[PDB]
């Protein structure tokens, strides 16, 4: 029924979309929390009437797209283990068992987060003319969000491991990485004001709703807006700016109050609960969550009301977990950044111990710190042999012939080969490095190894005694090669003839004798 | 033409400037954010004159400065790859082939950053008569500054890629390091609390230019300095600080306010927007800085203005940023100094574990806890034959001669030998320790090394039987030496006929029974 | 090390395809060294599971 192979290449821009949408609907249901308003100039309590179709709009446009995602997740098909086929675990293309398989362990936490329930409370408000209903409303939001929470984050657990699997745990760590922790205090200082807001209107709605319990000619029918026609009314409109103003006000200094209104007195006190742009509204609450989450609750100054201390108590520990995960990483991210630059710095205290423990003369301290240097110049640490052991046996002989061909060229009696023994010998040479007035080998000791110059500049003698130069191309060490050629020799080394030094700094790549016998052997 | 090769000793010279008058030019930067004055006398904004002059001066004498760099750019040759090399890399020395790879990687970005845009705003405003120019001077510094900036931060990088690859990275671990994080919350408090100050005389405009479109005897052209023979100003004149002070007052205790000043209002009510003296105004805004960023913005106090929100959000997430930057290298810093002593720590842990589990004798346990104080407290952790394994071979020597000649040379048939071939023995010797009251060898024990004492103090009996006593110098165990030298001997190995035993702390040299026959097999 | 020795840039794409692959099978488990540290009984029956109807 065109059953899908897991690692076609259609289910994989089909699946790095329902990952983003999955983070686009976290950001949008926190607006429904900014539904309540309060209307200044009349003093009623209403509902912010156009942000309320666009948030239920895009919930609910955005909820479709995750209804193709369990579409393609019955024409999908598992691997099983069998040590019949060899290609580690069976295929099942099998209809009513990928079925069976899939709606008992993921599809409770996958139909219980698209079902629209914040998105027909909005349109029964909406189609209504009781207007004291605007509190059944707000209070059937709080603990629907807040418990349709589960599902929509615990759902984005299996599609991240089916994106762990194709295009590796691999992503970038430059622009990513260390930038996705700061992009979690963002969504975390928004979901924060949005709770802040709404529970500054529910306090403020307690204070009201008491101020007319003791006036006498109120009931609490009048507070909500669209309810200035009814009888009685008249008498509570001539005494509204007297009781709600003695009663239920605001002050940031007033150090005793008739009502306490906690850490929620300065979203009542500077207006922006009866602000008429929602860019001010928004970017007010937005900072109170990012400056609130960041100093772990230092500034707030809370009454004796108790779920607002559990909300404080909260704010602390969220920011406390926050902190330490972005600390964690950056971390974690430098440390991996100069690994080699910290091990050349262990390496010379160690050779600084050493040194001064022997008590060794000062011109011999001298030539191990220039060697040490020039090969940090050198190499960066970086370890090339092993490296080049690793890669597969074709591409090994391909690098190596690149490097080392031009070279091996210049010997008469290696020209004389098949291209095949020519081969051999590129395999086996390794790199060296001399710093200045070296000796690379002295008259009358026995010859270990071939050198073949690739930088830098020599001088050979003789027995002031014709003396002579080498340069780049030009080799050295071939009395191993007569010794090694023919079967007259015996396992001994032969003796120098000559005196090598170096002028400059050299680079050269080197023949072991133990190497050049294995080659000479296939004749 | 002299075309350079680029790792020129002059090219190195003139490469530590370019790099320090790059970070000395984005410091000077924020020196036209303090333009802008207030007279306090006559109530008028102006412009600082002689700041105007001294921070035009000094940007011009540096950019052309920078402005010889692309010049020995355009002088600089380049190495590709080629399999015709002999070195890794032809170099391109061809001026047709050097520039046009020039101008097409850094050139666009190296040329709109020495563009003078602020040199010619305050020379155009320096001849002028009409005192209405304040503010489009001031208007064309904030987006100019702000955005020819990522040239002048972008254009350090290929620069400091060509000091990674001639002087290592090394430059110093204690006295640098960490102490390059600590200079960058410097430059940063710098750039924002000249923000700080700019953005409070741009909120002060703001309240000035609506009290006089409210008091009806004023036009926007009177508030300007160098505007009072106009007609009109005579009756504006009059009632300055009458609308101007109901108006348009700053104080921090005052809780309402007829203009809210945010975050600007301790710059307001301080004076320092007045002040005459310089380093006054320069220390209390950098100081601004370095409090803000350290504490991440919980002492900020916000309007509902939006783009106030936006520069307090900016600083809480550099803030963030910065911290941890510099509790992340500290920390490297520290683990790799205290890298041996961590190491000798876990192996003490792991010794009590495997004696508490095999229920050790409590005489067992105190020798290898004794054996483990001597050793940490002779090596310090340190491995002493792979460091010299990893010397070259004509330095090897060197250092093992000066350390094992006159202890060779003390023995009777090795003194007689040869002197290329004690250079051979004094290759293979390794070192030993032993503490007090251990055993060396017992009697009737098959043989296994010859030992050479440097330190300590030994005896020895044969057979209260004749014993006797061993010190610096002295040898031990030449059966092997019989054994060795002669084939009349068969695999096997000799008896001792010798108990030597410790009396103090000895340190000695080591030669094993396998490396003494390879060495009488070159006879 | 590619920078430094100067190679064709198309040996460098031949490495880099090589390491990207195994980095996608094996996640850096060395999966010889895991084999070789269980008991000998256990080792016989996981080595029969995998490769004996292959080399039949």
């Amino acid at each position: 029924k065109k059953i899908f192979d897991p690692q076609d290449k259609f289910l994989l821009y089909c699946n790095k979309l329902f990952v983003a949408s999955c983070i686009l609907s976290v950001f949008v249901d926190p607006f429904f929390f900014y539904l309540p308003v309060i209307n200044a100039e009349s003093k009623c309590l209403g509902i912010d009437r156009k942000l309320a179709i666009t948030a239920s709009t895009l919930r609910t446009f955005i909820d479709v797209f995750y209804l193709a995602h369990m579409a393609l997740q019955l024409r999908t098909a598992y691997i099983a283990p069998s040590s019949r086929v060899f290609g580690r675990g069976e295929l099942v293309i099998d209809p009513a068992q990928i079925a069976k398989r899939y709606l008992q362990r993921w599809f409770i936490i996958d139909f219980l987060s698209v079902l629209p329930l914040p998105q027909i409370v909005v349109w029964r408000f909406l189609q209504s003319s009781n207007g004291s209903d605007v509190l059944a409303t707000k209070q059937a939001l709080l603990f629907i969000v807040l418990v349709q929470y589960i599902p929509r984050f615990l759902r984005v657990l299996p599609l991240t491991s089916e994106l762990k699997r194709t295009a590796g745990v691999f992503a970038e760590t430059a622009w990513a990485g260390a930038a996705y922790y700061l992009l979690l205090y963002m969504l975390a200082s928004h979901i924060v004001g949005a709770f802040w807001y709404l529970l500054a209107l529910e306090r403020n709605d307690a204070c009201w709703q008491e101020a007319c319990i003791d006036a006498g000619n109120c009931s609490t029918d009048f507070l909500y807006c669209g309810n200035q026609n009814m009888d009685g009314y008249a008498v509570w409109n001539r005494a509204k700016e007297s009781v709600l103003k003695s009663k239920c006000r605001a002050d940031l200094d007033d150090n005793n109050p008739p009502f306490d209104f906690g850490i929620y007195t300065q979203a009542l006190s500077s207006g922006i609960v009866s602000s008429q742009n929602f860019i001010v509204k928004y970017c007010y609450c937005l900072w109170w969550g990012l400056q609130n989450l960041s100093t772990l609750g230092q500034g707030l100054e809370t009454s004796t009301y108790p779920m607002e201390i559990i909300f404080s108590i909260s704010l602390a520990i969220s920011g406390l977990i926050l902190f330490a995960l972005l600390i964690g990483n950056m971390q974690t991210y430098l440390q991996s950044l100069t690994i080699r630059l910290e091990e050349m710095r262990v390496k010379r205290r160690d050779s600084e111990q050493w040194m001064h423990h022997r008590m060794l003369p000062q011109d011999l301290r001298e030539r191990v710190r220039r060697y040490d240097q020039y090969k940090w110049l050198e190499t960066r640490g970086v370890d090339e042999e092993y490296l080049v052991q690793n890669l597969p046996k074709d591409l090994r002989r391909d690098i190596k012939r690149h490097l080392c061909l031009a070279l091996v060229r210049r010997v008469p009696l290696f020209k004389s080969m098949d291209d095949k023994l020519l081969d051999a010998i590129c395999m086996r040479l390794k790199p060296c490095l001399f710093t200045e007035s070296t000796y690379l080998v002295r008259e009358g000791d026995p010859v270990d190894e071939m050198l073949f110059i690739i930088r830098g500049r020599l001088e050979s003698v003789t027995t002031f005694f014709n003396r002579s130069l080498l340069k780049e191309g030009e080799f050295c060490g071939e009395e191993l090669l007569t010794w090694a050629l023919d079967p007259k020799s015996g396992v001994n080394l032969p003796s120098s003839t000559r005196t090598v030094k170096a002028l400059t700094e050299v680079e050269a790549f080197a023949l072991t004798s133990e190497e050049l016998k294995f080659v000479a052997s296939q004749f």
